[PDB]
């Protein structure tokens, strides 16, 4: 009882940068000063931009503002609190049958809208800012147009699927993969999202 431990908060330690023509990856907090903000659940550093790159002390993938929520994977985050300038705060959406979790968008974010167009052309964002092309399929479901092995999409659970638009259709869950290849992603629609909202 008396040494029963917490586990630490998700901490934001990058951005996948989309301001410009080219999209790249930044590093804002490295591994020892993640550790010790996981653990204090204090974040005093800027946020900046749509889609985080989180960790906790095990893990590391992404998350994406939409509609001034910060949404993830539960797989990822667990019911977890995430580091903040004043200190952790908790989940305002919690849905472990979705693999779902999110928290009020940090101060600095942009949000992305949900998507209305009704297209099956999207783009799936990676933690390496790889823009990957994918034909939806079904209500949860694309097909990537180039196949890669699963480890090119690895840590990547949390990012968006984009329409050509720049809206968000959903978040990045799983991949379907054949004999290690991911011909296929499985991501949460922005519709039940919205609906979770
Ligand atoms: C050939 O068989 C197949 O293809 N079968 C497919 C399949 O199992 N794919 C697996 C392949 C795993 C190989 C690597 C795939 C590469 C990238 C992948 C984007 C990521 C990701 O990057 N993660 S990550 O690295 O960031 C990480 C780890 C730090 C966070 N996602 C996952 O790894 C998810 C987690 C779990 O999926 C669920 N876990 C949960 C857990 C819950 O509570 C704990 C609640 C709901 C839930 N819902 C789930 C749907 C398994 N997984 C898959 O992708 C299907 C989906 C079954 C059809
Ligand atoms: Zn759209």
């Amino acid at each position: 009882m008396a040494s029963m431990k917490k586990k630490g908060s998700v901490v934001i330690v990058g951005r996948i940068n989309l301001s410009g023509d080219t999209a790249y990856a930044q590093q804002t907090r490295g591994e020892e000063g993640c550790q010790e903000t996981s653990q204090t659940g204090r974040d005093k550093n800027q946020v900046e931009g749509e889609v985080q790159i989180v960790s906790t002390a095990t893990q590391t993938f992404l998350a994406t503002s939409i509609n001034g929520v910060l949404w993830t994977v539960y797989h990822g985050a667990g019911t977890r609190t995430i580091a903040s300038p004043k200190g952790p705060v908790t989940q305002m959406y919690t849905n472990v049958d979705k693999d779902l979790v999110g928290w009020q968008a940090p101060q600095g974010s942009r949000s992305l809208t949900p998507c209305t167009c009704g297209s099956s052309d999207l783009y799936l964002v990676t933690r390496h800012a790889d823009v990957i092309p994918v034909r939806r399929r079904g209500d949860s479901r694309g097909s990537l147009l180039s196949p890669r092995p699963i480890s090119y999409l690895k840590g990547s659970s949390g990012g968006p699927l984009l329409c050509p638009a720049g809206h968000a259709v959903g978040i990045f869950r799983a991949a379907v993969s054949t004999r290690g290849v991911a011909k296929a992603v499985d991501f949460i629609p922005v519709e039940s999202l919205e609906t979770t909202m």
